[PDB]
C-alpha cells in the first residue's frame, strides 16, 4: 500500500451550547479534517481538533502543518506508521493536533487493508466503551439540574468541571451528589485551579461526597505539587494537562506524580503515541483514561473509542465531544446521541464513510 | 476469528556446534513448537525456546505450561492478544517461554487473517534486518579463522563471549581484529562475569581493540554495579539478563543504568511484552537490540525478525540461530542460510508453514 | 559424607476441600546409607513453577551433586544457580533433603542445627473462603482445637470480605486474632480504603495488599494505616527482602521456603530482616505437604525473630505422603521431638 | 496611553544561503509583523517569527493568533505589560511568536512615549552590543574557509554549527580552530544531537582546541541528562531548547542543570518574559546569552539588541540573523550589514521607521 | 546438651616483636568443653581486659543450664546484660560453636557452610625504612606469601617510598593490600590512592575515619581501586547500613569487632547478598583460639574470599594444644578434628 495524496480541509461546527472551564469557554469545534488517499484507491479519515486553551494549537496552524507533512509522506506505505511518525517529528517540533490528523488516517487505511475494525488491529480487549459526560462549570443549582437530566439518559459516570473558588467548587459537587444519589460515580476536573494545599483542603473537604477522582489539580508544570496532592489525599489524582506525550508519562511515573494519566490524541499526536503512554502506564500501574478536546468531531471520538476497546488498561472513557455538536461531518462512527454506550461495529477501519 | 485447539510438539534439532555452559554443554536444539488453529483453519505457529541456565525455563515445564494456556484460550480471538496475555498472566505467574510460544502464534494468525507480513502489523519500519553472527568460543586462530570466513560471507558484525579470563578474552579479540580489520564491529557478551570494578578494568582494557558495545558486565541483580560500570568507561555497555519485561525496562531507564538494552522474545514473553520494552526505551532516549537463546530456532527467529524491522528503536539483531542448526524444523521464515540480511518478503504472518 | 544418589518422584495428595497437593519428593541417599527426604510444592500462580519443569530440574540438580558433602551447602547452592537461574520449588527439594542429612549425621534433630531458639512452634489455621455463616461455624470449630490465630483471604469485594470477617469475629469474640491475606487483590488507595474498613474488626494484619512489583504502592499502604502490613509474594529471595527493609515498604515480612529455594535462602531473609528490626513470619504453599511443612516448622522453632507461622498444609491433607514429621491432626502447636533431621521416612 | 488598533501582515524574505543545523535547513525569514497604534498616534513595531522546528510555530497559526491577542488588547494601555500578558496566557496555552509580536510592539510604544531608546527603559547599561556569527553545518574545510572569512569582517567570536556525527562534529571544529587560531572565541551547537555519554566523551575531544561553550548537547526535555554533561566537563555549558520560559529557567537553576541559558524573545513570548529569565539566572549565578531565530527580521532583532545592551547579565549575543536576509522590512533598527558591532542609537523605542 | 560452668581466665603470651586476652572454658554436664577467647583492642573498641574479664564472668553465670546450640538465647541474654561488649561477647559464642562442633563430631567449618576446609593468609609486614621491609618483603614472599598487607597514612610520601621499594623489591606476582587505617580526608584519601594505584594495589582498608560514611562512599565512587570498610562496620547494624547506601566495596570482619561467629554470619549473609565481598581479621590481642575461630568461619563460606589472620605469627607460645598453628604460612589447613580441633 502506498500513499497517493492527502486532502486536508476545515471544518466548524457550532456547539449546542458553550462549554465552559476554568480555563475559558468553547464555542465550536473548529477541526481540521484529512483524508489520505492510498494509489489503490482505499481512503482514511483523519482529524485534528486543536484546542488552544491546552496545546496553543489553532486550525490554522494545524492545517499549516498537515499540509507540510502531507507533501512529505506522498509513497510512503500507512503500515509505517514508525516512519511517518518520524518525518512528522523532524519537520515540526510541536504539533499534536496535526501530527494526529495524520496518525489517525492512517490507522484507518491500515484497518481497512486488512479488512478488520480498528479495534481488532490495537489489542481487541473490547468492541465497545461507556463514556461518561461532562457537565460544564456554572451554578450549583444548574450543575445539579443538568446532572439528574444526564442521568436520566442513562450515564453512570457524571465529569465536573470546578475552578472557580474552592468554596463554590465544593458547592457545586454538594449539590449534585445530593440530587443524584450515591450510585453515581462522580469525577471532577479542576483544570489547574487550585495551589497543591488548596487541592488537599478541597479533596479533604469532599471526603464524604465519595469522589472517584481529581483530574489535574494544580498547574500542569508543578509536578512537585501535583505529587504532593498525590501523596497527601486517598482519593484518586489524574493528570490531564501534565501529560501531552510518551516522555511526560515516563516522567510522572517515574516520580509516581499521580494515580491515573488521561490520555487525549489531540495532546499526544496520535494513537501511535497514545499506545506508547499507555503501555508505559500499564507497566507501572497506573490506569489511563481516554479524553478528548471539545474541539473534535466524529473522526477523533471514533478513533479515539477504538483504542479505549482495544487496550485493557484505558479503563475510563470521556467521550462525550459528540453530544455537544449541532451536526456531523462525516457518516457512520460515533453517533452525535447522547448516551453512555459507543459501540464500535464490525466495519473496517475507523468504520466511517 | 476464533481458536479452535492450541496444538504442541517437541522439537530437537542438532546444532553444528555443540554450546558450552556453566557445568555442562548443548549439542541440540530443544524447544517447544505451538500451532494454534482457528474454526476457519488458519493456523498460526509458535515457539517457547527455553533455557534453564538464564531464564529457569525449561523444555518439560514450559510443554506443561503450554497446554494449560492452550486449554484456556479456546474461543478467543486470536487479536485480543490483550486478552490472550490476561489469560496467561492469571495462570502462571512466570513462564516467559510458554507465553512467547502462544504469543508468536497468535501474532502470525493475526498476519495471516489481515493477509500482511508481520512486521506490517508491528511499526512497518523496515522489511529486512541485518544480524550479526557469534563466533563459537575457541583457541584464538581458529576463531580468527572462523571470523574471516563470516566476512567472507558478508558479515560486518561479529559477536564473542569474554568473562573467561581477561589474557584468554583479550587473546581471541586480538586474533580476530588482526584477521578482520577495523572496519568490521565487534560485540562482546560478558555474561555476567565480573565485580563492576573488575569489569571497568577488563572492559578498557579490551577497548583498545575497538568493542562497539559490551553486554552484561555484571550480575543481572547487581543494577548499582551496572550503571557504575556505564558511567565509568567509554564503551557501550548494554543490559541482557537484568532486562526480562516491561518492569525491569522501567527500572533501568529510570536508574540510566545502561546505554542500550537487549530484548530477547523468550524472556519477556513474546512481541506483546517486547514492544513495551522497546516502547519504554525509545521514549527514554535508549535504543534497543533483540537477541535469541541457544535453544530457539526458525520460529522464534523470524518472529524476533519481523520486530526488529518493524521497529526503528530497534537497531541492533543477533539473531543467528538458524545458523547453527543441522536441519529445518518448518517452512519458510528465516532460512539455514547464513547471511547478514534477512529479508522478510511478503508471505503472510511469519510465513512459515509444516 | 558424600552423596550416593538422588531421587525424585511426583506426588499427589488429595485435599479435604477444594483438589490435590502436587509436589515433587526427593531422597537423598549418602554413600554410608544416610537419607534426607525434600520436597519441592510448585504453585504456577505464585511462582510460575509446574510440576513438570521442577521434576525435570531435580534431575538435573541430582546428577550435579552427586560427590558432594550434604554439610557443603554453601557449594549445593553455588551448583544449583548455576544450572538453573530460577527454580526456587526445585533448589528448596535439594536444599531441605541435605539440612535433613546434615541433622541425621550430626544426631540431631533440625532445629538444633538452625539456631535453636525452641523446639516448638505455634501455627495458625487457614479458614476456606464460603458463606460468612459457614466461615464463622468453622471459625468456632477451629478455636475448639484451640488454635487462638485465624487467617483468611480477602480481596475478594469489600462487601464479601466485611460480612465474612463480622460473621467470623462475632461467633469467636475478640480474643482470636485475625490475620487477613489481600493476595494482591487491590490498588494502593483502594487498599487503605479496604484496610480502613476491615480494621474495625480488630485485625492482627493484612498480607500482600498490591502486586508485588509495585514496592512504591506497597510502602505506601504500610505508611498510611495503623494496621501491620506483611509483604509475601514481593519477597522471594534474599535479594527482596534487603531492598524491602532498604526501602522501609513493610512491617513484617512472609517467608515460605518454596519462594526462596531453601533453608539456607531462608536463613539470610530472616538475618536481614532482624537485623532491620524487621520480623519475620513463615508460610506455606497450597502444593507442599509433610516434608515442606515439617522443614519450615524446625526452621521457624530455631529462629527468634521467625514470630509468627502459617504452616497448616498437613491439616487440609486426606493422607501423608510419608511416614513422620509434622502430623496430619489440626492443632495449633508443632512439637518437633529429638528424632535426628527432619524425622521423616518413606 | 491606549491601544486604538492591531494591524498584522504577512513576511516572506529569502535567505541570501540556505542555512544548516542539525534539526534542518532554513531557507527564508517568514515572519509576522505586528503595528500597534494607540489612539494619540503612536505606532509601535513587532514582530513573530516563529521556527518550526524548536517550537512547532507556524506562520499561518502565528498570525491567527496574534489576530486573536489584537482584538482582546483594544483599549488597554501598551504599559500595562502586566495586563496584556495576563490577557495573552488566557487566550492561548502556548504561542511565544506571537506573543512577542504583540509584547515588543508594546515595548516599542513605551519608549515612543517616554522619548527613550528601548535600552534606557529596560535596564541601560549599555547601548550597544557585540555578536557572534553563526557558521552552518558543512564539510570541516568549507566551514574553515567561511571562519576566516567571517573574522575578516571583524567577528572575534563564531558560533560552530554541528550535530551529523561526534566524529565528523570534531573535525569540523579542529579545522576550523587551526584556520583562525586560538584568538577567536569559538562556541558549539550541537541541537540536541548527542547523548550524555556522547557528549561528554565529544567535549573532552576537543579540550585542547579551546572552546568556549557547548549550546544543548543532548535532547531538550533529557535534563537529568544535560546536568550530567554539565557536571562531568570543565567546558561551559548552555541551554538551548530546553529553556523556553521563566518556569524553564526556575527549574533549570533549581537543578543547576548547565552554566548558561540562551534567551530567545521567541521562545520566551517577549522582552517582559525575557527580563524574568534574566533575572532568575542572575540571581543564581547564571549568565545569559541573547539568541534569535532565522526566521526573524529587523524588528526581533532589534528589540533583542537593546535588552541585550540594557541588562548586565545577559554577556553574550548571538543576534545573526539580519546578515542573512535578502532585504529589510522596516527602515532603521539593526542593519542587514555583517559586522559584530550592534550600536543602538538615541531615537526612541526600537528606533525603527 | 546444657552448659555446666563457664570458667575465665587472663591469658599472657610473649610477643616476639613489640598479647592479652580472656581465656574462656565452657563445660557441659556431660563433659564436654569448648575453647573461647575475648581478645579486647582498647584502641579500636575501648574495651579492657578488665572489663572483659568482668563482663564475660556475667555472661557465664546467666547462661548456665542453657543449650550451647541455642546460640539464639545465649546472644538474647548477652545482649539484654551488655550494650556492647564484642570482645565478651565473641569469647563465650566461639566456645559455643566450639562445643556444637564437638557435640555433633564434626570440624566447625562444616557446621558453617562447609565450602572448604583451609584458607590462605595474607602477612602484615611491619612498617620501617623503605629498604628494610622491602626487604621483609622478598623474605616474607620467600616463606609463600602471595600477598602482604602494608600500613599507609603516614605521609603520601613516605607511603609511595615504600610501596615503591616492596614493588621493584617483589615484582608484581605479589598482591599489596593497603591499611590506612582512618588517616585521610575524603579528598586526600583519593590522591593518595590515585598516587599508589600505579604500583598495582590490590585494595585499599579504611582510608578515612569510622564514621565518615558519605566521605568513605566518596572515596568508593572516585577510585576504582577496591575499598574495603573495617572500622567503619562492627556489628550486622553496621554492614546492613554500609551495603544500603554502597559505602565500600568490601567490608572486613573481625568476630572481636561484631561478638562472634553468630553476628559475623550476619554480616557475610548480608553483604553477599549485596554483591559485597568480606575478608575476615584479626585484632593484635587475639591468639590461637580466635584465630582458629575465624579460620574455620573464612573457610565454610564462599563470600568471605581474603583473610588477614596472622596473628599466632607473632607469638612466641600457644595458650591452648591444636588450631592454627604460630608458624608464619600462608595456608591454613584445619583438619578433621571436631570443632575448633582444640585441646588443653
Ligand atoms: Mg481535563
Ligand atoms: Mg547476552
Ligand atoms: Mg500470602
Ligand atoms: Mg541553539
Ligand atoms: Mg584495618
Amino acid at each position: 500500500m502506498k500513499i497517493k495524496q492527502v486532502h486536508v480541509r476545515a471544518s466548524k461546527i457550532k456547539l449546542k451550547e458553550t462549554f465552559t472551564i476554568a480555563l475559558g469557554t468553547i464555542e465550536s469545534a473548529d477541526s481540521a479534517i484529512v483524508e489520505i488517499e492510498t494509489e489503490e484507491g482505499l481512503v482514511g479519515y483523519g482529524e485534528g481538533g486543536p484546542g488552544i486553551f491546552i496545546t496553543g494549537e489553532t486550525l490554522a496552524g494545524t492545517l499549516e502543518t498537515i499540509e507540510l507533512f502531507g507533501q512529505a509522506i506522498i509513497g510512503l506505505n500507512p503500515f509505517n506508521i514508525e516512519k511517518i511518525h518520524e518525518v512528522m517529528d523532524k519537520i515540526s517540533a510541536f504539533a499534536p493536533a496535526a501530527k494526529a490528523a495524520i496518525d489517525i488516517a492512517c490507522y484507518d487505511l491500515m484497518g481497512q487493508k486488512a479488512q478488520l475494525p480498528l479495534y481488532q488491529l490495537l489489542g481487541g480487549y473490547d468492541n465497545q466503551v461507556i463514556t461518561d459526560i461532562t457537565l460544564g462549570i456554572d451554578e450549583p443549582n444548574v450543575m445539579a439540574q443538568k446532572a439528574v437530566e444526564k442521568v436520566k439518559l442513562g450515564f453512570d459516570t457524571l465529569k465536573i468541571k470546578v475552578g472557580t473558588g474552592i468554596e463554590a467548587d465544593i458547592a457545586r459537587v454538594k449539590a449534585i451528589r445530593e440530587a443524584v444519589g450515591f450510585d453515581i460515580k462522580l469525577r471532577l476536573d479542576a483544570n489547574q485551579a487550585w495551589t497543591p494545599k488548596d487541592a488537599v483542603k478541597a479533596i479533604q473537604a469532599l471526603a464524604d461526597y465519595q469522589i472517584e477522582l481529581v483530574e489535574q489539580p494544580v498547574k500542569r508544570r508543578d509536578l512537585e505539587g501535583l505529587k504532593y496532592v498525590t501523596s497527601q489525599v486517598n482519593t484518586t489524582i489524574m493528570a490531564d494537562e501534565s501529560c501531552f506525550d510518551a516522555q511526560d508519562a515516563l516522567e510522572l511515573v517515574k516520580k509516581g506524580t499521580v494515580d491515573v494519566i488521561n490520555i487525549k490524541l489531540m495532546k499526544c499526536g496520535g494513537i501511535h503515541e497514545a499506545l506508547k503512554i499507555n503501555q508505559i502506564c500499564e507497566t507501572a500501574g497506573i490506569e489511563c483514561m481516554i479524553g478528548c478536546m471539545a474541539e473534535e468531531t466524529t473522526i477523533g471520538i471514533t478513533a479515539a473509542a477504538h483504542l479505549a476497546a482495544a487496550q485493557k488498561n484505558i479503563t475510563r472513557a470521556d467521550l462525550d465531544a459528540t453530544f455537544g455538536l449541532e451536526t456531523a461531518p462525516v457518516t457512520g462512527g460515533v453517533s452525535l446521541e447522547a448516551k453512555p454506550l459507543l459501540e464500535l461495529g464490525e466495519a473496517a477501519g475507523l468504520g466511517i464513510s
